[PDB]
This record gives C-alpha cells, sequence and structure tokens, in this order.
C-alpha cells in the first residue's frame, strides 16, 4: 500500500 502518486494537472509525483 504505497503512497505514491502523480496527478496530471500538477505534473508532479507528490500529492502528499
Amino acid at each position: 500500500v504505497p503512497i505514491i502518486y502523480c496527478n496530471r494537472r500538477t505534473x508532479k509525483c507528490q500529492r502528499f
């Protein structure tokens, strides 16, 4: 159950 996400509008990989 990892917590690594990447939003599309944010273009990033940190949605903590």
